[PDB]
């Protein structure tokens, strides 16, 4: 207890109604606990401390980052919950929910037009963090954010299955989960399989990208994920409608989607233990009006 | 785990910023860490768990319930987890954040008329149940809701924090995590002190209510709780604010109220040890703009 040591150790809930029935077991890593409602409490907490071990940062200060999901709220909390100033940059193109989500945490929110977009905004933090006034937390280049999966969401997973598991699923946004737990994954003496997931061309699915080759977070490695798969909008926003209805697990679309994949390599594998990132609740999903 | 198996032993957290600094100490119990994000997560699995031991309900039948809250949220979940088919009655006041959430979980929702309204609701959704149509839940009378605070969420508080607590603070609704955790600790060496909090006169607070001294909850035994302070719905308000600016605590505004309240006692009380719940987290708050 300290809202710190509510981070991780999250659950993991194994299906009972839905999927093959193959002697396959689907497991759900249920990352919606964290405080702030997601996976993305863990590299907020995690490339704060580290950052606070190398001098790098006090509690007065401010942190500053481009990002409108789940990091914002994530970073924000651990900003409030610590001591620090959130500056969070995006384009002026949000929901009045989402924006809430991170002001109430505290954090300052500074607009940048609908036509620097989201590029525009990593560049103006960029430059911030130049001129002093903050330290740029740059989600996709920084080893903390796997860092974090490789320190506690790896060894969970290999902990709470006795290291029975055979196949990891994560959607992909920064990888950093993917990144840190196909890490942790290789380090052991049986094989793991490693699936990463990313929309197809034409899909929208809020937590995650499809990244062009030569794009790519500065923290992927390439060689830690044995496959990937693509991921149509309209199935993973059922499986997430589903998910809920059928065993009671209320998660945003990119879990839908993470199901999904995980169904899909179950179906494709007999007696896998197959365990899938639920990265968030469903609540901050509900006025969007994907469930209906 | 089984999702059933992630319901309770919530985190319980200290205070670090805001508060007197007398020596007092204020603990946050956090029901948000509940699946379905509220403290009636824990009522919800026990009114139908408890059913289920008494044979009167069954994996495929229909239940009922008048609610438009987080009891909703929690039954539709314990519904669609455990395979029965809920029915929830309400107002067609109610906005499509609320429904949608109860929605989710593949919930019937009987629209009810404004006039005729949530005791019209009570009132539709009884006599559906005699008849065989469903089994109704009856949080406000149901023993069974205040079992899961005696079993689970007392033992809880009791546990982590060593024996040490002097105050447990709730914001009573249904009432039956107060008269459930306050059950608990009477039966213990030393004395703990029992707040209940109820909305001041013209104040609303979403989860709870000024319970005239006559429409109380049938589970609800005033000798329990040892004194009721008021909250001022603007102070419930700001310091509901106050904690997810100040201690990152994102939660709802009744859990504000709890928040206040345990301000108030810990002011008060240089050495006390108080705990108050926090009922929900915020997110199911924000699209009605009180942040
Ligand atoms: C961040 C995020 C992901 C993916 O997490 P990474 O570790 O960044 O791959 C998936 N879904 C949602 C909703 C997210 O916010
Ligand atoms: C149910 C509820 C309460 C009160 O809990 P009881 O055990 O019913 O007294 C307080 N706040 C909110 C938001 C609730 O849903």
């Amino acid at each position: 207890s300290t809202l710190e040591q509510t981070i991780g150790n999250t659950p993991l809930v194994k299906l009972q109604r839905m999927g093959p029935d193959n002697g396959s077991e689907v497991w759900l890593k249920l990352e919606g606990n964290n405080p702030a409602g997601s996976v993305k409490d863990r590299a907020a907490l995690s490339m704060i401390v580290e950052a606070e071990k190398r001098g790098e940062i006090k509690p007065g200060d401010v942190l500053i980052e481009a990002t409108s999901g789940n990091t914002g709220i994530a970073l924000a909390m651990i900003a409030a919950l610590k001591g620090y100033r959130m500056k969070l940059l995006m384009p002026d193109n949000m929901s009045q929910e989402r924006r809430a989500a991170m002001r109430a945490y505290g954090a300052e929110l500074i607009l940048v037009t609908k036509e620097q977009g989201m590029e525009g905004a990593r560049d103006l933090a960029l430059e911030m963090a130049n001129r002093g006034e903050g330290k740029l937390l740059d989600q996709f280049n920084n080893p903390d954010n796997p860092y974090a999966h490789y320190t506690t969401t790896g060894p969970e997973i290999w902990q709470q299955t006795g290291g029975r598991i055979t196949h990891f699923v994560s959607s992909m946004g920064t990888t950093g989960t993917i990144t840190g737990v196909s890490r942790f994954m290789r380090e052991q003496s049986k094989p793991v399989t490693i699936v990463g997931l990313q929309p197809e061309e034409g899909s929208s699915i809020p937590g995650i990208r499809r990244w062009p080759t030569e794009y790519l977070p500065g923290i992927f490695n390439a060689s830690l994920v044995d496959e990937v798969l693509d991921i149509h909008q309209r199935d993973a926003e059922n499986t997430m409608r589903e998910l809920a209805v059928r065993e009671g697990i209320f998660c945003g679309v990119s879990s839908g989607g993470a199901v999904a994949g995980a169904l899909r390599v179950a179906k494709a594998n007999p007696d896998a233990v197959v365990v899938a990132i639920i990265c968030d609740r469903g609540d901050r999903y509900l006025s969007t009006g994907v469930f209906g």
